[PDB]
């Protein structure tokens, strides 16, 4: 039963869950990869990795992906969670230099991953492995777009490091802008493309219905994470959360803030339903009787289908994953799965 404050009856009724058939293999393969790359201690992998549901989250999202593509995505996704944990620990322990050096290595590795496959920092080596595999599916133009997007993401994490060290809580609009980067909206949007086997031309992926449907799917993901992760984040002195920007800067109570975040999330869903009709119409228009048109139509339809799947995968992930079960931790400020 989903806690009442978090429950979204529209998701439960109108966004039925899907699961990619490769999921059982995926779960074990990513577990093995976390182990082999030493991204988590073996005992924490054993006790917590499956319960974190990171592979489940991606297998409920990129339906239709080739198994090899889904594997690279899931390994990268598990890496991303461990990176969020590393960032958090560097902030909590005041390791500004370790963070600055990591920030610089990730920018460099992102451009030349094969050069970093055996880097001394296992977090950099794990990143490089997943990124080198992601760069082997589509043309270099897609790789460069992924890289452009993730450089921006790394810098947004750097801004978060400074806000948290300086005790600054961003304002609402400042936060909303920053959250499109820290949630990595455009990375997940880029990854729709190797999942359906096609780098989309700019004229297609920048069509306003495709752009808007893509944006709303990610706003939902980010803001619903804010709603569900708020208790862990308060306990951990995290300042980045739409709710916190509202408590801090609009004098809402915790209760009023949870309500406003929920209202924003609900409205995302019904705005998505409207634009989804336009995006699927566009998918239809592309099928103009030509071979290329059929290819583009098929890829856009699959991508818009997965933009829809992200809602249900994210919703259930937050209720299933150990990552947010702060009530179960002996020390609420120190999740058990993090390297402290
Ligand atoms: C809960 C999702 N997350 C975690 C750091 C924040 C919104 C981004 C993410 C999405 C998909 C894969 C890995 C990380
Ligand atoms: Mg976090
Ligand atoms: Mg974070
Ligand atoms: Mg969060």
């Amino acid at each position: 039963a989903v806690p009442p404050s978090l429950r979204l009856p529209v998701i439960e009724a109108a966004f039925p869950r899907q699961l990619h058939p490769y999921w059982p293999k995926l779960q074990e393969t990513t577990r093995t990869w976390l182990l082999e790359k030493r991204l988590m201690p073996a005992d924490k992998v054993e006790e917590y990795a499956d319960g974190l549901c990171y592979t489940d989250l991606m297998a409920g999202y990129y339906l239709g992906a080739p198994d090899e593509v889904l594997q690279a995505i899931a390994d990268y996704s598990a890496w991303f969670f461990v990176w969020d944990d590393r960032h958090d620990r560097d902030i909590v322990h005041g390791r500004a230099g370790a963070w600055r050096r990591l920030r610089g290595l990730l920018h460099t590795a992102l451009d030349s991953p094969g050069d970093h496959l055996h880097h001394e920092d296992t977090l950099v080596a794990g990143f490089a492995d997943s990124v080198r595999r992601l760069y082997a599916f589509l043309p270099a133009t897609w790789n460069a777009r992924f890289a452009r997007h993730f450089h921006t993401v790394i810098e947004a994490y750097d801004r978060e490091f400074h806000n948290r060290t300086r005790g600054i809580v961003p304002g609402v609009e400042e936060y909303l802008e920053l959250r499109r980067l820290t949630a990595a909206h455009w990375i997940w949007t880029d990854l729709l493309e190797p999942s359906s086997g096609c780098e989309l031309p700019d004229a297609v992926r920048k069509h306003p219905a495709y752009r808007r449907a893509a944006l709303l799917s990610q706003e939902f993901a980010a803001w619903y994470n804010d709603l569900c992760s708020l208790p862990k984040e308060i306990a951990g002195d995290e300042v980045h959360n739409l709710g916190i920007s509202l408590i801090t800067h609009h004098s809402l109570t915790l209760e009023e803030a949870i309500g406003e975040v929920r209202r924003r999330v609900e409205e995302c869903i019904t705005e998505f339903l409207a634009v989804e009709r336009d995006a699927l119409r566009f998918a239809d228009e592309l099928a103009d009787g030509t071979v290329r048109g059929k290819e583009l139509s098929g890829a856009v339809r699959a991508n818009v289908g997965n933009m829809r799947n992200w809602f249900s995968s994210v919703y259930w992930f937050h209720h299933e994953s150990g990552r947010y079960m702060v009530d179960s931790w002996d020390d609420r400020s120190t999740p058990p799965y993090v390297n402290n």
